[PDB]
């Protein structure tokens, strides 16, 4: 089980599942992140195998995991690789894009901001590999949990609430290492956990305009 | 003034501003829902006024901030009064629904469901009256924090301004559960489970924007901008 992992362990287990990242395949804007999109989600659904817990639950509530959570991932990932490249989204290395470039779109150009937004507050939070791979976890297990009254479902909640408090303690265990006070500790880790609210927000908007699903991605986690 | 109380000075600040419970005036079922969330929403202006540091920003800012969490802060309000009522939803004390009142309107089950399951986690944890006060602070200073239109120094002042307020209920929480007997460990986990069911009310609120869609920014505008005669 998860469960009884140390947080070294875990940290261990997130930064081994890691996907690479990877390159554009060059209006014809929307193709482009489409298929950069549609490559990402099949190392997603590898990833999300190797986070621990995981593949504890059945594989309906994995396909609900992933059905709720895709577009919040693929997002905190371009945040991610965007830290350094202030007033840019570096969707890859060779498709770094700026709002301008957003605006080429139908209603993305305040999600771009939003994005944009995020990106700066984790460049001056400093947000390290560690952190963000632990956050990337608790987006994968927590998204689609509330929306799952069965003795089954039960259970499947408990045991990802179970594994989220083991994210949290290895979250907390990173900043103690780093030598944050728990003051600190405990400000910093509400600080990041507020974060995933606007993330949430972000894939919401973002899922809008995009537009089943669930069957698409059931034989994508099957194949 | 609000970075210098206490967390004890803020639970009590928190507890004296909370607002009234409305009943409902009595689909007839949207009718009643809309009267309700409208007249709600006039008391919850007043109750803004009353957080801690809010009164510091720009009426801009606060418009926004309202903006983003009006309906955020009417659903947690919502789960918290619902929390004995098992299976229901207390819209009012003259208004208990349940889901299958839900379906004879267009398309609200989900979002139903989807309130009764976070009533049903409150419950689960055992969420006392004040962590439910902080969590609804927490929605308003953070749900339009990082949609400011603007990156003007003003702009930065405000931002910082919030981020610090926010650090004071994140310590003001653990504060309350430090001396509800909670180890370290048991603390910090429980902080988590609770900012990420905000997570879920995000969602909730987003979904029921949806659902329900003289613009609101400038009725808060109005109710917010109050002369002092
Ligand atoms: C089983 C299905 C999976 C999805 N397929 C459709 C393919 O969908 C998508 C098409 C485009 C985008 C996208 O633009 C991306 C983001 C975005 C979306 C909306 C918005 O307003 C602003 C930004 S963020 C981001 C990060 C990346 O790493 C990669 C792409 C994006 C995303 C998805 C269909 C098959
Ligand atoms: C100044 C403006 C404010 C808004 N007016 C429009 C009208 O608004 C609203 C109309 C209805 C509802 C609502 O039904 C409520 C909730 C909800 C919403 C959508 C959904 O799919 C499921 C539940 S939760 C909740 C809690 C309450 O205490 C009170 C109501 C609700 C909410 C708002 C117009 C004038």
């Amino acid at each position: 089980l998860a469960l009884s992992l140390t947080a070294d362990q875990m940290v261990s287990a997130l930064l081994d599942a890691e996907p690479p990242i990877l390159y554009s395949e060059y209006a014809s804007m929307m193709g482009l992140l489409t298929n950069l999109a549609d490559r990402e989600l099949v190392h997603m659904i590898n990833w999300a195998k190797r986070v621990p817990g995981f593949v504890d639950l059945t594989l309906h509530d994995q396909v609900h995991l992933l059905e709720s959570a895709w577009l919040e991932i693929l997002m905190i990932g371009l945040v991610w690789r965007s830290m350094e490249h202030p007033g840019k989204l570096l969707f890859a290395p060779n498709l770094l894009l700026d709002r301008n470039q957003g605006k080429s779109v139908e209603g993305m150009v305040e999600i771009f901001d939003m994005l944009l937004a995020t990106s700066s507050r984790f460049r001056m939070m400093n947000l390290q590999g560690e952190e963000f791979v632990c956050l990337k976890s608790i987006i994968l297990l927590n998204s689609g949990v509330y929306t799952f009254s069965t003795l089954k479902s039960l259970e499947e909640k408990d045991h990802i609430h179970r594994v989220l408090d083991k994210i949290t303690d290895t979250l907390i265990h990173l900043m103690a290492k780093a030598g944050l006070t728990l003051q600190q500790q405990h400000q910093r880790l509400a600080q990041l956990l507020l974060i995933l609210s606007h993330i949430r927000h972000m894939s919401n908007k973002g899922m809008e305009h995009l537009y089943p699903l669930y069957d698409l991605l059931l034989e994508m986690l099957d194949a």
